[PDB]
């Protein structure tokens, strides 16, 4: 433990939910699915998005990226899909941290 | 700051330094450089990666990312920069959260 930093923990939290899915989430030989991919976004991120409007947004993403049917979530294919939706909304981030307030 | 999930946290741990290097770290109307990008992920991940040996992996991407002369670091191309270390060495990562331990 002890040593890692915030920003090692948060690019491994990333790690967590993607092996989590990837295995456990029916099947690790492979399965996933772009169906569940959204839901387990809309767990994780229950805050950072507005509305069913702000879904659209993430919904784009999950479209332009497993579309692809090569049945596999890749490292960075997971990554590009919720670094798209950290843009618009990033904004309200940076203003959270700067204010510190929430 | 507070009422967030951890992984709602990490994506902000992630903006937090898009936010430090692309504003404060020279200039706000707009200053930054490969060459201190490739210092700053090794202030924050100065334990995620093995060696100078595995330095090659983030070196490669630091150069093959702005090869779009843009002039700029953009929300997502800051993610696929650090999604691109994020893959071989998360083999370790799983690892060492699955045990829960280091
Ligand atoms: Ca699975
Ligand atoms: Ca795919
Ligand atoms: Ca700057
Ligand atoms: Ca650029």
């Amino acid at each position: 433990s002890d040593c890692y930093t915030e920003l090692e923990k948060a690019v491994i939290v990333l790690v967590e939910n993607f092996y989590k899915y990837v295995s456990k989430y029916s099947l690790v030989k492979n399965k996933i699915s772009k169906s569940s991919f959204r839901e387990m976004l809309q767990k994780e991120l229950n805050h950072m998005l507005s509305d069913t409007g702000n879904r659209k947004a993430a919904d784009k993403l999950i479209q332009n990226l497993d579309a692809n049917h090569d049945g596999r979530i890749s490292f960075d294919e997971y990554w590009t899909l919720i670094g798209g939706i950290t843009g618009p909304i990033a904004k309200l981030i940076h203003e959270q941290e700067q204010q510190s307030s929430s």
